């Protein structure tokens, strides 16, 4: 049942690519598809964008692409816009299983007057709206890839990976999980435990839910999946708390734990972890220092 992927030479590099393309000479990639991931009751749109890089901008799971949106830099006359980074949401083979495309999971940044709700196109986020407004055949200026914080540690194919996402923070984990479960990668046969926790606003805001639910049926002994709906139920930290003893035992046994999404997710998580630890009679500060020393703690928030 795993999906054949090509070309297998993408497994041969011993280090991830970094800064293959730079802002002064980006790679001009082409949009394959853009689709909304969310339903009518979601508070805003999050879209899935598939980009054809032609095999010219390969990457490893957990890396980011840069995108240079069109127009002048408003702060620097006659200069290009600054790069915006996006976590790649695909495996290195991409959604067409061919090594030619990568995907992004992009939240539209829209401004609303806090009193009146009135819009202002000069205040929306440039790159996120550029991307979600894109159509097949459109060109995008791609840079990178960049980043190493979120590379998947593969030395132990039986490791445990606890993945904590809010919103678009799911992106690297979609790539991890396809590599672990979906794709036929003969040199990486995952036999550990992957546990995804996802916090979103409501059921219509869920991202890739059918995919993750399918892994529960395909790999019941290797995958777990828990959701938190803040407006319906509940934050992701409340779900960690529900499983606190299991999680703390996995951490003590060597599990990796990952956090990705908007940085506002982290204070509540740190508060919860401190309280859980205290109830167990442990110091969260001591435990976190040990997790960081042991290279178990991975955070990419923005
Ligand atoms: C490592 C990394 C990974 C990331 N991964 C993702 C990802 O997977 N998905 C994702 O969606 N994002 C991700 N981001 C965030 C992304 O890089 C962008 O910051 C985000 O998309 C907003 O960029 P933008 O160009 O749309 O908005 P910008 O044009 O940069 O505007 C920034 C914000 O300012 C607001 N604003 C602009 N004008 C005003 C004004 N006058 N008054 C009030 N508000 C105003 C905009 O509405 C917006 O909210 C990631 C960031 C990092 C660093
Ligand atoms: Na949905």
């Amino acid at each position: 049942s795993k999906v054949s992927v090509a070309p297998l030479h993408l497994e041969s590099a011993k280090e991830p690519p970094l800064n293959t393309y730079k802002p002064k000479e980006p790679f001009t990639a082409t949009i394959v598809s853009v689709e909304s991931l969310v339903g009518p009751k979601a508070p805003g749109e999050t879209c899935h964008i598939v980009i054809d890089h032609g095999g010219n901008v390969p990457y490893w799971e957990g890396q980011s692409y840069g995108v240079i949106p069109p127009g002048e830099n408003p702060k620097k006359p006659g200069a290009p816009q600054n790069v915006r980074l996006y976590s790649i949401a695909s495996t290195r083979y991409g959604d067409n299983f061919d090594g030619r495309t990568g995907s992004l999971c992009v939240r539209r940044a829209v401004y609303y007057d806090p009193e009146t709700g009135k819009e202002d196109p000069s205040k929306n986020g440039v790159c996120s709206n550029f991307l979600c407004n894109s159509k097949p055949g459109d060109k995008i200026q791609l840079t990178g890839p960049s980043g190493k914080i979120m590379l998947l540690p593969e030395e132990d194919p039986n490791a445990t990976h606890i993945m904590i996402a809010t919103g678009t923070g799911v992106a690297p984990f979609r790539g991890y999980l396809r590599r672990m479960f979906m794709e036929d990668v003969p040199n990486y046969r995952f036999g550990g435990l992957a546990w995804l926790f996802l916090g979103v606003a409501n059921s219509d805001s869920l991202l890739y839910d059918e995919e993750f639910t399918s892994y529960l049926k395909q790999y019941p002994d290797n995958f777990r999946y828990d959701k938190a709906l803040s407006r319906e139920q509940m934050y992701v930290q409340d779900k960690i708390e529900e499983y606190s003893d299991e999680i703390f035992k996995l951490l003590d046994g060597g599990a990796h734990i990952y956090f990705c999404g908007l940085k506002g997710m982290m204070p509540g998580i740190q508060d919860t972890l401190k309280k859980v630890a205290e109830r167990r009679g442990e110091s969260w500060d001591q435990k976190l220092a040990q997790l960081k020393k042991n290279k178990q703690w991975h955070v990419e928030v923005y």
